[PDB]
């Protein structure tokens, strides 16, 4: 739903 290209961002690094 949404804000996935967001928290995914800030787990990993770059992707």
């Amino acid at each position: 739903k949404k804000l996935l290209p967001i928290v995914a961002n800030l787990l990993k690094s770059l992707l």
